[PDB]
């Protein structure tokens, strides 16, 4: 596939590819009764200087991607990147696409002089864990994630 | 009994000195090795960002606790998320409600701003932090794994 596959970092004139990726997230994550935000909101997000999206393309079809947030640090002038979502179309999994997305993401942030990139996976998702373990991370740590649903 | 002396405040752009005090508190409580604080130009730039909010606890004008939080605009909703990144309380003033009041003020702030959710993480080996967050009425907790790629 590495003759056909293209990895692309989205820019501000890439809203259609971004929407395609959000729809892939909806599909792969099996999100229920999802209503996509209006395009104006999604464009503002894409225009943020702390947000970077990477996609995998076959021809003009988005077949995978990931989203990431920049966290400027107070411990270092070298920022963190937080990978928020990563998905590959079920029809194109096990073809190296996820690994290529992680590699491209980390290379980009390396060139930008970042300290570290990190990502979260659920402890019961053994295949996600297998995947991230195969990308040669520096460290892996058990974490408890808490949230507060606001009124 | 500091209940009537404790002040909880959200840092403004003129609060670099309190921000630096908080960062030193983090260095002490988290026992950080070989820490060189970034220069103040960088720290001021961060404090100036409109997607970064710091809450502190004060006894008089001494910082005795605080937390840092990042706004994450979503593509799943127009309502943002807030990510609490660090929270610490002076070892001399722990287990006296300071952490709880910081979390309450933080969630109240983001509620008023119409955010969807505030989230925070603790290392599984950090028994103290886990018992703390479980005492703040979180909506839920999830067992997860973090993977880190430290860059050259
Ligand atoms: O495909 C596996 C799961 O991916 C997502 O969940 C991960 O990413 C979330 C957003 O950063 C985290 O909150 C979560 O802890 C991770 O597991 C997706 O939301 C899940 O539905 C998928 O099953
Ligand atoms: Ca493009
Ligand atoms: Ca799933
Ligand atoms: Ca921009
Ligand atoms: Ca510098
Ligand atoms: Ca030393
Ligand atoms: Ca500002
Ligand atoms: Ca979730
Ligand atoms: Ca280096
Ligand atoms: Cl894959
Ligand atoms: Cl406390």
């Amino acid at each position: 596939i590495d003759n056909f596959l293209k990895i692309e970092r989205l820019a501000e004139n890439d809203l259609p590819k971004f929407i395609q990726l959000i729809r892939l997230f909806e599909a792969v994550f099996e999100m229920k009764n999802f209503s996509i935000p209006d395009s104006e909101h999604l464009q503002k997000l894409l225009n943020q200087n702390n947000f970077y999206v990477f996609v995998a393309l076959l021809e003009n079809k988005i077949v995978g991607g990931l989203t990431s947030y920049v966290l400027e640090q107070y411990y270092s002038e070298k920022p963190l990147a937080y990978i928020y979502d990563l998905a590959v179309d079920t029809n194109w999994q096990r073809q190296g696409i996820g690994k290529k997305l992680i590699t491209a993401t980390n290379q980009f942030y390396t060139e930008k002089g970042f300290e570290e990139v990190f990502v979260q996976a659920d402890k019961v998702d053994d295949y996600a864990l297998d995947f991230y373990r195969s990308t040669k991370p520096t460290a892996e740590e058990q974490v408890v994630h808490f949230y507060y649903t606001l009124k």
